[PDB]
């Protein structure tokens, strides 16, 4: 019937090609009349964009394509914005990981002080995107799968409460995929689940096949021995220890950072972090492939391939486009879904997705263990956004001090000072 | 593939035959190995059951059939209980309607002091059915479409919080059916809606076709001129009157029962204290169905009675099948609020959209509701909770408070006069009130 207009914010992402490839393999369920790229780093995006221009011309030359650094040109005439930006890129991620480690605190992209720092950089970036979208395409939907979703979602809830923004996380997708393999189902869409939490901080409470057969027993018996490692890395295996605290549920893998922070630090190397691995491998590999493709005018000159994993974004996009009522986990204002939890908290819960966005299902009352953990972590997140809004040093020191990943307020302060000096070019002045 | 065992509580209901004919026409989606009727009025059930037995022998002789007044015989080996009991029957309903009218207050089956009286009689009966079910078939589900659901659901929420009871109402089904004809769709299942309220006291907030097209603009235009009367005497007046009820909040569509709360003066004005709805049903439906059943028995053939399939009732099979086959079908059910309507009492029973599967309902959130509806619902839910307070605590003042608080009642003095009459008339059903 109709073809859609999509703009990818963060066109310079090393995941942009795989995603474009995935979109092309899904023109049957989600056809496009136009595809545009947007980035604030022109030179970086150009390499990714010229390579994709070749791919698109090969598999779908009928699709109108363009890339730019100009918001008006990028956000004009679009139905959807796919946002995957990394304010500060990998050089800043390296700082997020190493600074906490100098003080004996885990350094990670979205958890602990590292995540807090990334969130402080990301809030402004994402608010700008929202403002461009509303100005040039007031009816468009933004599919934000950027990080740290918990902090950024709190900011958009607070400062852009009526903006058509959908915050989604792919971590649960990956864990459900492994759970499916473990119990022997062909994919995660063969399961129906109940879940609650914050982004990167939740639990499955009910896991059944489509017929209603309870899969929890089978998963409990297996996960207790091997974690989320299917019969076919460390994070998935460690889920074994996370799940033992509450035998009746299945935990999100990111909970290892909050329940076993001593372990993460113990297995961390302050000299080489994950950002270093990506910069040494993925960053060069993808750009080298794009350079090769441009030089040849053929995609085959590159080893890029489809990111079937990212198909959940099309699930979301199509749910809205064709009002499918598909059931999926989204980050939404709680407002009674979890009855005994803060109404103004952003929570990750099951929702039906239609053309008007999500219809969250009720969750009910949650127990003291999860409630206590979530209350602590959402306060951290809300303090980070307080610090950004109010340009308050004490609000951020409070946030860091409150984190379960941080042993004391003195260590929290030492880290905060180091973080301030490193993020001078991104954070507002803190008083 | 799997066959179900059902018992109908209220076998002597004039709706039982039409419902049985409905079950028979749906053996494809809901196969039965067994069907049983239960009633506490043997002689009345016997006429209905013996007539239905002739129908089952003609259409489904494989289905095991029996009727009884024995709870053990009735509630043993069942998967579902379909409960449609009317404690006190029509003679008591006549009292519910006429006592308030004698004092210038509307008399109605489930709304106003009549509804309150019927609820006081029903709580005990339903608590008994639930206890029998749990004792003789612990794993069975009760499909309760009896009335007055708002009072009874509040009672079971407090006193049988963990029993497997699904509270459902058929009024929204009928109104949606009419809405569909009005917009021109094939049927109500071609629409997806959002709704909130108490039983017999709610509003549709969103009405779309399955593709998401807005049907509210066309409905507003039509309803503002003719109410819910489709293009195509009692109910016909109520559907037309929705015109006036809907005008208070143009952005929504109301449940027809709201006419009793927003236009109670109108209802009293168009009421006859000497002949009420109960008298109409008694002189028509009660006579006709029993005479038809009596004709089928005497002739030994279904064609001897003018019994028609109750296609409307099919919603009961939608519910039963959703549970039995984990279909995730979306429908309105009466469930504990507990945050679904965020700015409304968590312990209130609310009528809202739910997904229904084998574990029962999964309610959808509603969000915050506006002052108008919140005000009306807070008033009415307090009435309902006061009734159950009166029942539980055996308190006269609690029921006087309940009746006084009703938007159908003008004052505490009128409320007290009505209460004293209802007490005398319900001598054999109500618990004592100190
Ligand atoms: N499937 C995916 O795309 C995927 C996978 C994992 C994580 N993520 C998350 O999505 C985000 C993107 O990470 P990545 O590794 O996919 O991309 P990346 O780190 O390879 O590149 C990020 C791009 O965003 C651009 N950018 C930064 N700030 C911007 C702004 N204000 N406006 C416009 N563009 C801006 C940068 O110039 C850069 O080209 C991260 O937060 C990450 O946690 C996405
Ligand atoms: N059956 C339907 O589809 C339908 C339609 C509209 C309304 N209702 C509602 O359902 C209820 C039944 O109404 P009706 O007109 O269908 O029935 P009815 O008045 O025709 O018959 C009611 C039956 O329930 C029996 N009964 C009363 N108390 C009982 C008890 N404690 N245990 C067992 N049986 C008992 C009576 O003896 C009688 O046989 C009412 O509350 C009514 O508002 C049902
Ligand atoms: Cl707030
Ligand atoms: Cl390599
Ligand atoms: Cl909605
Ligand atoms: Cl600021
Ligand atoms: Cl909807």
């Amino acid at each position: 019937m109709k073809k859609f207009s999509v703009v990818i914010a963060g066109g310079g992402s090393t995941f942009t090609p795989g995603i474009v490839l995935m979109l092309l393999a899904n023109q049957d369920r989600f056809p496009l009349r136009s595809l545009k790229f947007y980035d604030n780093d022109g030179a970086r995006q150009e390499t990714i964009a010229e390579a994709c221009k070749v791919i698109l011309k090969e598999q779908a030359p009928e699709i109108e394509f363009s890339y730019t650094t100009d918001p008006q040109a990028a956000f004009t005439d679009v139905d959807f914005v796919m946002a995957h930006i990394r304010v500060g890129k990998y050089p800043m991620r390296e700082q997020d990981e190493k600074i906490p480690l100098r003080h004996g605190v885990l350094g990670q992209e979205t958890c602990g002080p590292g995540g807090i720092a990334y969130g402080m950089r990301s809030i402004g970036g994402v608010l700008e995107l929202v403002d461009y979208m509303e100005k040039y395409s007031p009816n468009a939907w933004m599919l934000n799968y950027s990080n740290p979703a918990a902090i950024v979602a709190e900011a958009t809830r607070r400062l852009r409460p009526n903006a058509k923004i959908l915050n989604i996380c792919d971590m649960p997708i990956g864990i459900e995929g492994r759970m499916a393999q473990i119990v022997g189902l062909k994919d995660r869409k063969q399961m129906r689940v109940r879940y609650y939490g914050l982004n990167h901080f939740g639990w499955w409470t009910s896991i059944e096949d489509l017929d209603g057969n309870d899969l929890m027993p089978k998963l409990r018996e297996y996960v207790a021995k091997y974690g989320y490692v299917p019969p076919s890395n460390d994070t998935f295996a460690k889920a074994k220890d996370v799940q033992a605290l509450d035998p009746q549920t299945m935990p999100n893998t990111y909970l290892k950072y909050y329940l076993f922070p001593d372990y993460v630090v113990a297995h961390s190397n302050p000299e080489r972090t994950r950002a270093n691995e990506v910069m040494d491998h993925r960053e060069k590999n993808v750009f080298s492939a794009c350079r090769a493709i441009i030089a040849a005018g053929k995609s085959t000159a590159g080893d890029l391939e489809i990111d079937e994993h990212a198909s959940y974004i099309v699930d979301l996009a199509t749910a809205i486009a064709f009002n499918t009522q598909e059931r999926m986990l989204l980050i939404v204002p709680n407002n009674g879904a979890i009855h005994n939890f803060d109404a103004d908290a952003m929570v990750e819960i099951p929702c039906l997705v239609g053309h008007n966005g999500p219809e969250p299902l009720t969750v009910g009352d949650i127990p003291h263990f999860q409630k206590g953990l979530m209350s602590q972590q959402v306060a951290v997140e809300k303090l980070v956004v307080d610090a950004w809004e109010q340009r308050s040093y004490h609000k951020l020191w409070q946030a860091i001090t409150l984190s379960k990943t941080v042993p004391s307020a003195s260590v929290a302060k030492a880290i905060l000072d180091d973080l301030i000096a490193a993020n001078k070019d991104y954070w507002p002045e803190l008083h």
